[PDB]
């Protein structure tokens, strides 16, 4: 049932805006990106104060429960991160999908949480078009305000293109007209360098690695940048870490350790001089994505990455991975080891 939600919505969602309730919709948008069937995700925001998802993924299912009677989806959505989007139908006074799946259209409404037609046979379309739209109407009375953030959502919706190279995830807002493209190739390289393309760094194209641990994988672009804003940024499943914490601790201590390994064959070191994880780290831009098993946060907000696993498992892969890379590019290298021998030799 929904009522649980509808008595405490604080529990399932921030009931100061509806943005959360659209950060539902589009996960599961992005589950089907990450699962390499979507690569197309469009997000309107409407006058009417509705929010619409659509995507080109599988499209949910259009069967009938067997035991239940009921089309899949109406159980779905009639029965924070991962909360489900049943919590996005409770909190709304009407919600209408379209599934573009085997050839035909389908449409379904709910009001008030509550199944408001049956799963409509609206649409005959190409095999391969496929795909999922939600639109829900959150209902004000749960809310501070009906307003969304339109700013937090934009940062949002382009991490989740970042996070998921390939994917062109796209904002409509009807309120102003204006509109948003996101895509990267490459994913976090891509992202990185249009963000630092103001700025000269080393390596100039960055530093990119990644490590698959078959349950752990971890991605990174990274950069020394001598004058100018940073940018840093890390993820767990893709969640935003504000705070940073146990993984980002394990690239920084496994790029420090290769550095210092660079700087002592190669006798950078000067007289009583050696590098502190500080050193290196101070002008370091990076992305960092993380994708783990059950990760644990910690922080008086949990925006912080516990997992002591994380740490040791990325620290392994930067510290290869840098130490490979600075072996083969040895000027490049002691332009990143003189910035930060200069903060050593400064101090
Ligand atoms: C809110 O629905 C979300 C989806 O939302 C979006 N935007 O696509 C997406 O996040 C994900 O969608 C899935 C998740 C799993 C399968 C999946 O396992 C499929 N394969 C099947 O063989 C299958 C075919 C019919 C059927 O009733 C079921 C069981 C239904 C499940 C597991 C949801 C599975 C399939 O065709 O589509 C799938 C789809 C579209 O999971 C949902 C349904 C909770």
């Amino acid at each position: 049932g929904l009522d649980p939600v509808k008595r405490r919505p604080g529990m399932y969602t921030d009931t100061a805006r509806p943005n959360h309730l659209a950060q539902e919709v589009i996960d599961n948008s992005v589950d089907e990106a990450l699962a390499g069937h979507a690569k197309q995700i469009e997000v309107t925001l409407y006058k009417d104060g509705s929010c619409e998802v659509s995507d080109d993924g599988r499209g949910m299912p259009v069967d009938i429960h067997p035991e239940e009677k009921i089309p899949g989806v109406e159980l779905i959505l009639t029965r924070l991160h991962g909360v489900g989007v049943s919590v996005v139908n409770a909190l709304s006074t009407k919600v209408e999908l379209f599934i573009k799946r085997e050839g035909s259209e389908h449409r379904m409404e709910f009001r008030d949480g509550n199944a408001a037609s049956k799963l409509e046979v609206v649409g005959t379309v190409g095999k391969k078009n496929t795909g999922t739209r939600l639109r829900f109407w959150a209902d004000p009375k749960y809310f501070d305000t009906p307003k969304f953030n339109v700013r937090a959502l934009r940062h949002l919706l382009r991490a989740k293109a970042v996070l998921c190279p390939g994917l062109t995830v796209k904002l409509h807002d009807e309120a102003t007209g204006e509109q948003d493209s996101w895509y990267f190739e490459n994913g976090l390289r891509d992202y990185l360098k249009g963000e630092m393309a103001e700025h000269e760094m080393l390596p100039a194209d960055l530093f990119v690695g990644s490590l698959k641990k078959d349950t752990e994988i971890v991605d990174w672009a990274a950069g020394w940048v001598p004058e100018g804003e940073l940018v840093q940024e890390s993820y767990v499943n893709l969640i935003p870490t504000a705070q940073h914490g146990t993984h980002v601790n394990g690239l920084r201590s496994g790029l420090t350790d290769a550095l210092r390994e660079f700087c002592d064959f190669r006798n950078l070191l000067p007289r009583g001089v050696k590098l502190a994880p500080e050193d290196v780290w101070d002008r370091v831009t990076f992305v960092l994505s993380l994708k783990m098993t059950d990760p644990q946060f910690s922080g008086q907000t949990k925006e912080r990455l516990s997992s002591r696993q994380a740490a040791g498992f990325i620290e392994g892969a930067a510290h290869d991975a840098f130490s490979l890379y600075l072996n083969q590019n040895v000027e490049i290298g002691e332009k990143i080891a003189q910035i930060a021998i200069d903060r050593a030799s400064a101090r």
